[PDB]
């Protein structure tokens, strides 16, 4: 499913992400936009053979099992396939563990490069929230 901006902001808010570990809603929406263009079915393979999945492009080396990443750790206890669903619950729950892992949102390269330090509040402007 391809989310609209306000629609995604509203789902992420409901799922407890606004200000989770100090990151305002706008940070999460911005990350999604640049990681996946708001498409839950986005997948991308990395050179190391791991794959990034879903709206938040969570990586198969540490976070989910895809059965093809030798020595993955499966930290979120979930098949990577679950991160592609139209329901973002599994994606959000895993993201909460990643952001809590010690580097905050810097775990998301597109956040660090394209969101961090920008006016992220622009991503939830106009939304009914």
């Amino acid at each position: 499913k391809v989310f609209g901006r306000c629609e995604l902001a509203a789902a992420m808010k409901r799922h407890g992400l606004d200000n989770y570990r100090g990151y305002s809603l706008g940070n999460w929406v911005c990350a999604a936009k640049f990681e996946s263009n708001f498409n839950t079915q986005a997948t991308n393979r990395n050179t190391d053979g791991s794959t990034d999945y879903g709206i938040l492009q969570i990586n198969s080396r540490w976070w989910c099992n895809d059965g093809r990443t030798p020595g993955s750790r499966n930290l979120c206890n979930i098949p990577c396939s679950a991160l592609l669903s139209s329901d973002i619950t599994a994606s959000v729950n895993c993201a909460k563990k990643i952001v809590s892992d010690g580097n905050g949102m810097n775990a998301w390269v597109a956040w660090r490069n394209r969101c961090k330090g920008t006016d992220v509040q622009a991503w939830i402007r106009g939304c009914r929230l």
